[PDB]
């Protein structure tokens, strides 16, 4: 179990991405590593990759998998994230019989909103031993949309091209206003050829209640101690084609704090369209006027380009036709 980090040779480390990264358009940076393994290495030896706290490796959730390093079709090393957030790779028995091994590794890295608190420049740094790479990038977060007492901010946190999935978060009432009888709907962005498939089989939804608006930062981060899972209290349905509906039904029939809706859905691999979505928050004000406010999220399901050029903005939809009723397709 010798830490041979300093014994690796021909080491290269790099950070690749555009000058601007868009976390809510499934944007991420690519961390790359290259190195030659000394022949003295044996099964059990390890090496450490220094990871900056500003990034979340391989995914936006804690369950993201650390990819193994390969040698031909054999696993060269298996990695794990330690208590410091760094990655520890442990060599397999491949090094016991193979000499002159040269390896590479690329891991997508997402912006960690807990450590990047608002739109601005951030200096990213990663490395192996004394071989480090640095890059300053501009991280962009859009302010939430607000129409009367209805505020909303939708996102697309990441997509998985091979498994045809995507993860989206919708921040309901980030402004902390008073909303009576609120309802959230998620549709395909209208008049577009969206590739999303929204239904009971393809869409998993969880809802969390935030203690207060003050607990939601400009990068939309909420400390785990300030939100709790209330999926049991809302009514989730899919009343129309490719549309989900979340009725909050709180005890007072009013919400005064933000709510986080996490959507894990799927894409139609045979669709030639992009992942285009429109989220709409409905609600009454004190004067019982039923209104609706939307937010559009769109990203190309190409994977080729990191991100950028997508869509992440507010949209005022045609207001509801009937009070208390949602629209099958929120246009305008
Ligand atoms: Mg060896
Ligand atoms: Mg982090
Ligand atoms: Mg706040």
């Amino acid at each position: 179990g010798t830490d041979i980090t300093n014994q690796l040779t021909n080491v290269t480390v790099g950070i690749d991405s555009g000058t601007t990264v868009y976390p809510h358009q499934a944007g991420y940076v690519k961390l790359n590593y290259g190195f030659s393994v000394p022949n003295s290495a044996v099964k059990g030896d390890t090496f450490k990759i220094t990871v900056p706290k500003e990034l979340n490796l391989n995914g936006v959730t804690s369950t993201a998998k650390v990819p193994p390093i390969m040698a031909g079709d054999q696993v060269l090393a298996n990695g794990v994230i330690d208590s410091d957030g760094n990655v520890i790779y442990t060599f397999t028995d491949y090094v016991n019989t193979k000499d002159d091994v040269k390896a590479t590794l690329t891991m997508p890295a997402y912006i960690d909103p807990e450590n990047v608190k608002k739109t601005g420049n951030v200096t990213l740094a990663t490395g192996i031993g004394s071989t480090t790479a640095n890059k300053t990038v501009l991280v962009d977060y859009e302010k939430y949309g607000k129409f009367y007492n209805l505020s909303i901010k939708g996102t697309i946190d990441q997509i998985d091209k091979t498994n045809n999935t995507y993860r989206q978060t919708i921040y309901v009432n980030p402004s902390g206003d008073n909303v009576i009888a609120p309802v959230l709907t998620g549709n395909l962005k209208p008049n577009t050829d969206s590739n999303a498939l929204i239904d009971q089989q393809n869409t998993s939804i969880k809802v969390y209640k935030v203690d207060n608006a003050a607990d939601l930062s400009e990068s939309y981060f909420v400390n785990p101690e300030n939100f709790e899972d209330v999926t049991n209290s809302v009514n989730i349905t899919f009343p129309n084609p490719n549309q989900y509906k979340v009725e909050f039904n709180t005890p007072d029939d009013q919400i005064t704090t933000p709510y986080i809706v996490v959507v894990n859905g799927h894409i139609d691999p045979n669709s030639k369209g992009d992942l285009a979505l429109r989220s709409t928050l409905y609600g009454y004000n004190s004067n019982i006027i039923w209104r609706s406010m939307s937010w559009d999220n769109e990203v190309a399901f190409n994977n080729g380009s990191g991100s950028g050029d997508g869509i992440d903005k507010p949209v005022v939809p045609e207001q509801p036709d009937e009070p208390g009723e949602i629209e099958p397709i929120p246009e305008k």
